[PDB]
């Protein structure tokens, strides 16, 4: 999706995040690690995936501003190693409760609003304004807002569909 301005991007993040996070309210902690064949991840893994990617995007931006060399997706994993990165997200966050994961994700979304407001329009909406954005997709050219959309709005919709499917079968 193309966004015309900062307020449009922030609004869509807020709208899709609120719908996504609300789906976890009715899931008891005792079932946060329950896997079924019909849906890929557990509820805790579903949240951990979002905490994982939002933490990384925020870190790329912070490190680049801090004058560090950003290796994307991370220092330990390459772009053809995402499956292993996802296992690392699960190992690193999924042992948390749903309440703790929701709180952490909410903090990252608030930080993403600050990240957006701290960028100039040019830095947010034009190519080649961040080294980490050029580094994260070397086959194509992606603007910062596109990385934000693809790591918030898009998965907040698709992973919402997963958790709803999971809830209909399990609860």
């Amino acid at each position: 999706r193309v966004y015309e301005n900062k307020e449009e991007l922030k609004s869509e993040i807020n709208k899709t995040f609120e719908k996504y996070i609300a789906e976890f309210d009715n899931i008891p902690e005792s079932l946060k690690d329950k896997r079924i064949d019909e849906v890929d991840r557990t509820p805790a893994e579903n949240l951990a995936y979002q905490v994982g990617w939002t933490t990384l995007v925020l870190k790329w931006e912070e490190d680049e501003r801090n004058g560090l060399q950003v290796k994307t997706p991370s220092d330990e994993f390459k772009w053809n190693q995402l499956g292993e990165l996802y296992q690392w997200f699960t190992d690193t966050y999924a042992y948390l409760s749903l309440q703790e994961l929701k709180s952490k994700l909410n903090e990252n979304i608030n930080s993403i609003y600050v990240m957006i407001d701290s960028l100039s329009d040019e830095e947010l909406f034009k190519p080649h304004m961040r080294k980490w954005a050029d580094d994260a997709t070397k086959t194509a050219v992606w603007e910062v807002y596109k990385f934000i959309h693809v790591n918030t709005v898009a998965p907040f919709k698709t992973f919402r569909n997963k958790i709803r499917k999971w809830k209909k079968i399990v609860l």
